[PDB]
């Protein structure tokens, strides 16, 4: 019914947000969007962060770097999705893309110039005012 996932906000020394998409595959090239995932039982939201930014990008992130920013809430015919975005400026690893997907660095200022989720987009424009 409910749907929980958690996503990052993940800073560069420049002030750049880390985007990532899915591969084309056997079609189109897809949206971009912050790295996140599903939070599983057994496992708070930042346990859950921290395991898919290790799987998806081999970035190393303590639970005391990740904070807070905003959350988005939006219905679809079939879930709710409740998503809480954090950021995070102090990790380890450099960000590959480990399942094969596309990374993109893209400045703060500029996020709302790539195709993303409807879900994703509200984020960003609170990403601007911090
Ligand atoms: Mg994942």
């Amino acid at each position: 019914s409910l749907l929980i996932v958690v996503a990052c906000a993940l800073l560069d020394q420049d002030n750049r947000v880390l985007l990532t998409q899915r591969p084309e595959g056997k079609s189109l090239a897809g949206l971009w969007e912050f790295p996140g995932g599903k939070v599983e039982q057994g496992e708070t939201p930042e346990a859950s962060l921290i395991r898919e930014l290790e799987e998806e990008l081999g970035v190393h992130v303590q639970a005391d770097n990740l904070f807070p920013l905003t959350f988005a809430s939006h219905g679809y015919e079939t879930f709710h999705l409740l998503m809480p975005l954090y950021f995070c400026s102090h990790y380890k690893g450099v960000a590959q893309g480990r399942e094969g997907q596309n990374l993109k660095w893209i400045f703060i200022n500029d996020l709302d110039k790539y195709p993303m989720p409807e879900a994703d987009k509200p984020l960003v424009q609170v990403l601007k005012n911090f």
